[PDB]
């Protein structure tokens, strides 16, 4: 059960978060891997992290060859991630080779004599006993006056003699267009055993970082683009490798509303995702406030992500329901993260949610309006976002509370117009009901995945005491229409 | 002068799965075939698998000519599929011709190409008595040459000398565009008799590999792009060629709910595809759980593909219905999978689903939420998936249970919004009904191709003992609306 052999192609772990999953183990040992991308896309970082993680986790000496940036500038830039390459240079584990051109000529005639640096790189590998090599900005060395034929053979020589020395290599190349050729000369990608493509695409004034493994000769890999973020190095979150393997339990928590707990047969599940959906002014934010307030009353932390209202505006409205966000914040039981949805990409939004959750370590998490985050973005990006947040919440055993404002008050025949209701364990439906020329409100627990729930579409009023849930309209027809018909006949009472 | 032909053009089988069907036989014999594509499309695999299948199956010696990749790499990379290439080389069946240049460097003697290359290849053809030849990356020896007219002659001269020796050739060529010109110099297409194109198109963030036969002179072939995956090599699925050749029987199978069995006139068919459609929280997964359980109570094995719930959560919800999942993997009768829809493309999903079948060989198979796999993908690509999956179970006599959540919880006028109900044998319809200010739910067997079924829209209740199916709303109208009205002029 390995099985069916063989020696074949094995991989060297990069320990870049999420990469070893999409590469099914890492980079092919003893081979050169081509990392391609446009400006400021993370190539230069990819090569350094490949060396840095090899030295401090596997004790494998590395050599970094630079043709543009100075050695001191590479060391200085890496300090932003909290690691210093100088100590490794001092220990003799890391060697930064300056192949950068002297600010004068000449010139030469094919520029470099080659052979050495190929001897230079060779000499460095011998001296420091290195197994990993990163060559940064290979493209820059070519542009003197080189047809695609010369560039093809030159990469081949480099890759070949580095293959002799049994060294895994990362080669960095530049792109101009985001979806055109893989490289600048449209040839490098064919001569390379392995090709990784780093992309920085627009999409409506927001930016999105994606990584893709185009080909790994002699082995397997995940295919397509994958979202990543620059943070503590390269942070790839495979949207699919997040194993559909989270726990579950029959433990219950309260909503803060007594009747709503009875309606859910004892309250929400600790291991659940709750969706409060309905028109505007219905009371989605009120239920969020009570859901968080109860956690604090238990001594556990609550974390709120608001995208529509500010803290002072949230604290004012909440106070009118008797609850004090102000005091709960300064004690460290409640944290309110207010941000504009359009301020960053949904991938960047996801990082902040993860980071804040890890820092604060809450037992309850609420997002005021997922629908607010769904504006101006593709449904694919948004649905991908929800999976990320929903899955990560279920993974950390944190109770999730999400709200969704429907664009359609009265007569909405859909729970959510972005269709994410299949990712949620619990759905609370809120809607307007027209009773005698006045706008009433009704609440319905649409579904409880692991529980019995009340079936009634029950009227509720909002007061200082909060949500007062009452009886269902038992003499009306077409309540979910929003416009009921009173049918007190047949009177059926003699 | 006396004709002597005497039928038409003959083809040799490549034995690459699915290729011989779209090629209407194979590759035109004694002629060169151009296999073109971008980087990482499968050109080298096609070239290698062509020789490997020609040696291990037909005992026909082959020659592999390389200009870039070294023999050792070709041998080592082929080990990925379990192809012992070195043993073949020892037997004298395979010979890898290394025409790669020097890592030292030279230019002028690029004209000695062909002229000396042809002589070596044909010597090797005679030495090993080879009938098949693969030349990988004939593009490499084109250092732009002298424009494209020089390229035109060189390709022509090569294919001609191979023609005289009576060998079937595969020449691979690189291209930078997926839908641009077929080759680099925009000439290769017209000089070659046969043109095969491998594509690796994006369309979103998932890759999709397709193979197309553009032209085969003197012969016929299937037209257009065909989806293929790589596992044992190139595995082409002529999803539109699996001619409707499946068995069918009147053997009945139980769903798990006795009241439903009677509604379906005795129960499901063993040769069936059952679709359960409805809004969220209606009970599709509940009926799925019953369908899989019932088979494992018969000693029969079941397979579940979950795309929205986890094994722990599936177990929790089921255990609440009195359905113990945990003992079913214990017996080894039930096998969960659990994967994310976005993890791979739909072709990779199909393949994975197929492999689990081959591994297990299930009697019953359920795929929870087909609607989940229809997200962010064209309906044309979704239907291809459904047909492949649905058709596969019909081939293996496997009972198919599929689910689909409708985006509208009431007022829904359609079974599916993907329009795949036309290719489903049985349809059970779930919906919410507003009865007296509360949310009731109703089960309806919409259609069944080989059986009588209950025509009633029956009220059902979900309890700790599963679904209890009750009466039809005899006193109501507009139940389909979701908002019925009580009538009693009766
Ligand atoms: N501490 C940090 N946190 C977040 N992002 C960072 C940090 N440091 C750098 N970055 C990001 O990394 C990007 C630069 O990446 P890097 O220099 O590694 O490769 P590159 O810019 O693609 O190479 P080049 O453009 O020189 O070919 C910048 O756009 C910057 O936004
Ligand atoms: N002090 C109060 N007394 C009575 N009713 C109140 C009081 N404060 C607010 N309400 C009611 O609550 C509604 C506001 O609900 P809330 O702000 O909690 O969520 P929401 O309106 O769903 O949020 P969104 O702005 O996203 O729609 C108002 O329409 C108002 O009718
Ligand atoms: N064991 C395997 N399982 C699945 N896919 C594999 C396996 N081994 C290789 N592959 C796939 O094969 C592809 C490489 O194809 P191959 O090298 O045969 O031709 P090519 O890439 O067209 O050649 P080139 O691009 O160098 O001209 C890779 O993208 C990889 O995904
Ligand atoms: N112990 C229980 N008692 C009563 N009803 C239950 C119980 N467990 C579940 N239910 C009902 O079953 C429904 C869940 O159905 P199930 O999870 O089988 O599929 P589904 O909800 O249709 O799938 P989807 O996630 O696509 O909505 C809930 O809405 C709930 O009303
Ligand atoms: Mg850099
Ligand atoms: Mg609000
Ligand atoms: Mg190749
Ligand atoms: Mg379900």
């Amino acid at each position: 059960p390995t099985e069916q052999s063989s020696a074949e192609v094995k991989k060297i772990p990069t320990m870049i978060e999420g990469f070893d999953d999409i590469s099914h183990g890492g980079l092919p040992q003893g081979r050169t891997t081509l990392v391609s991308g446009t400006s400021g896309t993370g190539k230069t970082l990819f090569a350094v992290q490949f060396l840095y993680n090899g030295i401090t986790i596997f004790n494998e000496p590395g050599i970094f060859v630079t043709f543009e940036e100075s050695p001191q500038d590479i060391i200085k830039n890496a300090l932003s991630f909290g690691w210093n390459l100088q100590s490794l240079i001092d220990q003799g584990k890391l060697f930064i080779l300056d192949a950068s051109p002297d600010p004068d000529g000449q010139e030469v005639a094919g520029d470099f004599d080659l052979s050495a640096l190929i001897e230079r790189i060779q000499y460095a590998i011998r001296k420091y006993k290195a197994t990993r090599v990163s060559i940064d900005s290979v493209t820059a060395v070519f542009q003197q006056y080189d047809a695609a034929s010369v560039v093809r053979r030159e990469i081949f020589r480099l890759a070949f003699r580095l293959k002799q020395l049994g060294v895994t290599t990362i080669m960095t190349t530049e792109r101009v267009d985001e979806y055109g050729p893989v490289a600048r000369f449209g040839v490098e990608e064919f001569v390379s055993d392995n090709v990784v493509i780093l992309r920085n695409v627009l999409e409506g004034e927001r930016r999105r970082r994606t990584v893709e493994i185009l080909k790994l000769r002699g082995t397997t890999h995940m295919k397509g683009e994958y979202p990543f973020t620059i943070n503590n190095g390269i942070n790839i979150f495979p949207l699919g490798a997040m194993r559909l393997t989270q726990r579950s339990s029959n433990v219950r928590v309260s909503s803060g509303v007594k009747t709503l707990d009875e309606m859910c047969g004892g309250g929400f599940f600790k291991d659940s995702i709750i969706l409060a959906t309905g028109a505007t002014g219905t009371g989605k934010t009120l239920l969020v406030s009570k859901f968080l307030e109860t956690g604090c009353q238990q001594g556990e932390r609550a974390l709120l992500f608001a995208y529509e209202e500010s803290r002072a505006q949230l604290s004012r409205n909440a106070s009118s329901w008797g609850i004090d966000f102000e005091e709960l914040e300064r004690r460290g039981l409640l944290r309110i993260i207010c941000a504009y949805p359009e301020s960053a990409g949904l991938e960047d939004h996801l990082q902040i949610i993860k980071s804040e959750i890890a820092d604060f370590k809450p037992s309850r998490v609420a997002i005021d309006s997922l629908s607010a985050l769904a504006r101006g973005v593709s449904n694919n990006a948004f649905r991908q976002f929800v999976i990320g947040v929903t899955g990560f919440a279920k993974q950390e055993e944190i109770t999730g509370f999400f709200t969704n404002t429907t664009d359609q008050f009265m007569g909405s025949n859909s729970i959510t117009e972005s269709h994410i209701s299949t990712i949620t364990d619990t759905i609370l439906l809120l809607q307007y009901v027209e009773i005698r020329g006045e706008m009433s409100r009704a609440i319905n627990v649409f579904k409880m995945r692991g529980s019995w729930h009340d079936k009634g579409i029950r009227e509720y009023v909002i007061t200082e005491k909060g949500a007062e849930i009452r009886d269902s309209f038992r003499n009306f027809e077409g309540i979910i229409s929003g416009t009921p018909t009173r049918i007190s006949v047949d009177e059926k009472t003699e």
